[PDB]
């Protein structure tokens, strides 16, 4: 069996994770404040990461698991220009958002999926959404389970057949 | 323990699990801003085998036999429900680095790199410094890899 990643507290909210770095890199997306009337609803980079349960999981069923934990970490734009070329380039960290999915602990969500906000990363835990704030967006637009897999080449490669 | 496995020639073999290493960050050059041909299109996906990282960790440095791949891919999609930007599509092909002081002793900073001429090759390609090393040596942060984009290194080193 496998590890669970993540720690909760007794009302089910989820600790600022620690470590997820380390864990299951599975896409990277970028909105840009200029692209978006220098203000981006989520600026500006984000590099989205899996638990490695869930991610062991996933290579054996194209499913999440009971126990899933996704972070999303955002991050700024540093430069638009690199010997590389035109384009951009990730500078500052920003923040976080979490998602976790848990028939258990929330079996009234959506998906049984519980969007969680931090306010920083020195705080010890997240904000648990309402559904207009978070799911909602995440159950009309994403491919699968409101993940949006199809920013995710790492899952739909990673998924049996 | 290392994560590269190699030929007798010091040639590395396509490695294999490397998705499972620790990711260090993602840039984009898409072709439309690179007059409809980027040098290496389009996404870049950056990651640093576990043993390396966890050197990086204590030191800031790269011991020898750390080994980085570069995973590239299309861009898929300029607008979503999240906002215009760029967002990934389908993956391209890969390009890897390699630190070894003794079987690379004259390549600058002991890197060898590879080119790798598709997902199904078996060995990649080992490229003469100008292809490679000499865009790395003029303007990479540190030790030849551009740290200046790698979050996760920055964050990680121990200041
Ligand atoms: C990415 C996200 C993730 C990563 C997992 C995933 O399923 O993609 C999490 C954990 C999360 N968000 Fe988010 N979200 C949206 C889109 C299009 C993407 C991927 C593309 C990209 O990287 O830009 C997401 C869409 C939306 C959305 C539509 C306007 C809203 C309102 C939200 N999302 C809201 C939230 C959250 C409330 C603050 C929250 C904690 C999220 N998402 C978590
Ligand atoms: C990214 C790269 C990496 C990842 C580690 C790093 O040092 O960033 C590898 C293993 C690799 N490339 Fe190089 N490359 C360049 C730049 C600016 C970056 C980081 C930001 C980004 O993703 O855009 C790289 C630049 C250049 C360059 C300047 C004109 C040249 C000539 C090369 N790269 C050449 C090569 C390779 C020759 C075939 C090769 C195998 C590379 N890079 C690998």
């Amino acid at each position: 069996k496998g590890l669970n990643y993540g720690s909760f507290t007794k009302e089910h909210v989820l600790l600022t994770p620690k470590g997820y770095r380390e864990w299951v890199f599975i896409g990277a997306s970028v909105t840009p404040n200029e692209l978006n009337d220098d203000k981006a609803a989520f600026p500006e980079f984000h590099n989205v990461y899996i638990d490695p349960t869930s991610w062991g999981h996933w290579k054996k069923t194209g499913e999440f698991r009971d126990g899933t934990v996704i972070v999303k970490e955002l991050a700024g734009v540093g430069s638009k220009a690199s010997p590389s070329g035109n384009g951009y380039f990730p500078g500052e960290f920003n923040g976080i958002q979490a998602m976790v999915k848990d028939s258990k602990r929330y079996p009234e969500r959506p998906g049984n999926w519980a969007f969680f906000g931090f306010e920083s990363y020195e705080a010890k835990q997240g904000i648990i959404q309402t559904d207009e704030t978070c799911a909602a967006c995440h159950k009309e637009h994403a491919a699968h389970d409101m993940v949006f897999t199809q920013f995710y080449p790492v899952l739909r490669a990673g998924k049996p057949s």
